[PDB]
């Protein structure tokens, strides 16, 4: 990464073993998780993109993820140069030149203009562009690992009801719609997917009772 | 997080692996414990709003909980601005504007703006105030997966002393009421329900007994 | 914890993630042993108080314990502030208010008090005296937890006597005791209860004689 | 491993006891797949030419596959010297003299004039040449021990979609070619060796689609 | 502990937590093996007195042992003190004060007194003084713990001979006495409690043969 | 250890704690494997005499091993004197002695003579010398416990060709012999040792060819 010290220091360094090798276990131990795309933003603080890039290869298996990771990267890198061609000219030794996407995905990213690019000022955020473009990838991925339709999560009988909330909000959290249309979901699925009985007590609160009430109310009385 | 290095100069940093995975992990063995709470305040000395916003993002599963906290912290992110107006006029070149509701749970926010907070003059400390609300919703989450009442809590004939006892008092923390309140508790209930011999013996104790004196005469059953 | 750099520079620091997860693991998994006052006491080195307390409040389970440790502090409280009633009328500025007990505990404490307190000189050890009122309640609780009546301990027919000894001087780090009350039970109660066979041996070897020259006599017995 | 220290002192470390153990995990579970390349660079990112040896010659097992990795070493170093013949004639000790590819993979070089080499400046990178050899001799184990050929796989009559994507392009990932042969490889290969019911949809979808899109349309079988 | 930083700084320092917790498993779980001698030696290397008082007190379990090891540093506490008695008469502040016995040994265990003496220009080394008292007293708990009567240790005939001699030099290691005897024992013993067929060998190869040599000879035998 | 730092300054350091749990653990777990030797470098790098008696010390268990290397390492302590014979005289003051050997195997060296030899100019690597001594009875070690005969393995007329190279080259590491003879043992014993089918398309590649050719042309049986 590249890590910023007291008194203005600025260090590019390797990556820890340590954050590489947590990477790669959370993939190995849970695969594509909900809980995995916003643990890739928290190591990827202060990320360069080589260093991410490399993050993207030591991945095992789930090729099929990868690759679709790696097209979504490629048509964003094709849209930023459509929008913000690199133009042509001469530059001084000392001065940056403009990112093209290729150059941020990765595929020709001497150490040294990714170190250049962050201690220019105003930053020439790179990084940020690619962890954006590889968070996008990641929202794809979680939806694929998520095979359950939102229509067909029920509460058995069995089930306590605050496990079917569990369910449910987690397979909205990894298939997202718009803000209204999840909200659409909040207030019309989730009692009528209950047990009857279980729908019946949250009926009686109303159909904009907050998750609050709705969790007091169903506990067992 | 937000480092505190050598005098007093302030820096904002990655998080270890290390301190991600365990606050992590915690939370996978346990659920949000009533111990969940404490833990998460000794995690979270100095840090940005929004790094505090990927801490609780990075936990999946139980998320009746999750979603519960979320709305939680939205309600008092509305108190805020109802309190604090904030200006939509212009401001002095150079003085931070106050925060508003949305800023202090990093939603609508930039991590510059964060860290303006934390630096200028005064240091608002935004992200002090969003671990209060985390706290509170929190607090609240753990009476909701405590599943049992102080009001009921009994000592049968054949339980010993010792395991009422530790009922009672891991309820009363759980007890999301006035310390105050949870005094009488400790004064009125814990005699009450003891198993009738060692009622007894409490009693002739009388008011203003310390625990270790209960302990001592109630050995057994 | 308080960290001291080269030249005198004393900054406080977080506390390890991996420092407060070895002290949770102990008592969890451990309980009330003998090493657990020892081991508290080499991980509370140079700590603020209000973390101090965090450390302590971050432990759950074994709740009745907790809290005769809560009281025990409480009663140490009330000997402070009897000795040190507060300094009356105005406090004049610079010099930190010499504190209340219920401040040295933490509760209504800032962290700049804190601070202010280790880095004046001379200091206010005020971590230091809440780690002695928090040990002297450990010790509490491990004599509570001991029950065995050390006079009356005596050894089975088919055990050697080691399993013995080292039950004994495990209970006797458990005693309330003096080091001449030590010196008494040692010489009197350990060869008067030991197993026949092993005790008509240590007789004949008489008193003056060591444990080392004890353990010995008793090499299969 | 060497260490660069602020105002660029850069200071040699001794191998790391949990980096070592890191690599040998590795080996481990994965033996020379795929992803020991990328694993590899991320962990030699500041090696030495000593450290790079010792990792070598630490594995156990895979005796054959590590010969192979020296001789191939042995090439790259014979590459050098055809490309690099040391030029005749009298060069002071201190002057540091070019390097044959002997002294550049470190048996005939002590680790002082490999450091000598790579920190002054300008420098004879040795630390980075002798890694490049090392990844070039690991690609080709990885296309060894890869076992299916591309061309042979077919998805099965129960086989789902996605495992037979995730072995495609495991294969093709031990086995790289040119850019553009590999995407030939994709566009050919995979939807033509594709079960026949999925294949026939894959048509219909397009003349060669994304694999996000083939990924949706091939969820059955 | 005491660390010297870099430039032949002395700094005092709290006992690591990763030092204390290797200790503690140490003594969980291999008990009195004569390997806890020089591991404990490596672990407390730059000890105060009162860290390594610290390091003995942490032991629980096996506790007879380890009051007969607080029993042998009162012994050489008193062998000190009738070496090297103490004068009367105050000491200047830049003074260093000579030890009682007891002193080193940590009861009194003034931290000032003991950064002071190994600080001292000339020192006097009472850490590592109390360290050889603690070395002793360990040697005879691993005599103690170490039952099996060596003489009667013989080959087993479904037993390799290598296992035999791996039995025989662990329980001579575990009760030493003077060089004279071990060299003695380890002619005697060895060769005439092996098997029949691996003994007429060994003596066959001399009357002083090699270790060496008697390994190369009994593979296969 | 003495760790160099920069811009040379040398300064002697504690012994790592994980350090040293590495490698006793590895002794302990995997035994006298061909992988020691190098793991014992990277474990040991910059090791005082003393500090490499330490960590030979703390290994237990496989004691005839043990015993086996001291006495290598006492004979090439007797060669050392031999070669240095022990010289009278006052010395130059800063100008440290020539040792002997049981000074460079650690015993007769005190902290302050080792320190001596590593800081004085010109130095003398006492730590080193004893290294490769301990290395050299290593290699006897390790050729111990192995027991296969190089001359003996051949592969099966069922057996993969594959199993049979990686055993044929673990064993051939751990016989004591010359690269150069080895090298020879390469070309000539596992060509003629494979079997009918596979030696068959070996000998088509003729007399020069690297294993990268040989694997390659046996996969198909």
């Amino acid at each position: 990464p590249i890590v910023q010290n007291l008194q203005g220091q600025m260090v590019h360094q390797a990556i820890s073993p340590r954050t590489l090798n947590a990477w790669v276990k959370v993939v190995e131990e849970k695969a594509f998780s909900p809980e995995v795309i916003p643990m890739f933003s928290a190591l990827s603080e202060g990320a360069t993109p080589q260093d991410l890039n490399t993050m993207l290869n030591t991945v095992g298996g789930h090729q099929a993820a990868m690759q679709m990771l790696k097209e979504t990267i490629n048509e964003e890198a094709a849209e930023w140069d459509r929008l913000h061609p690199v133009h042509a000219g001469p530059i001084a030794p000392g001065q940056m030149r403009e990112p093209r996407g290729s150059d941020i995905a990765g595929t020709t990213s001497t150490l040294q203009e990714q170190i250049g690019w962050m201690t220019h000022n105003p930053p020439i955020p790179v990084g940020e562009i690619y962890k954006r473009w590889i968070i996008l990838g990641l929202n794809k991925i979680v939806r694929m690992y998520s095979p359950t339709s939102i229509l067909d999560i029920r509460q058995g009988p069995k089930e306590p009801f605050r496990d079917y909330v569990d369910r449910f909000y987690k397979t909205l959290r990894a298939e997202q719609a718009s803000q209204e249309v999840k909200n659409w979901m909040t207030e019309t699925l989730l009692v009528q997917n209950a047990n009857p009985d279980c729908k019946t007590i949250l009926k009686a609160l109303g159909p904009g009772a907050t998750l609050e009430e709705m969790m007091t109310a169903c506990q067992g009385v």
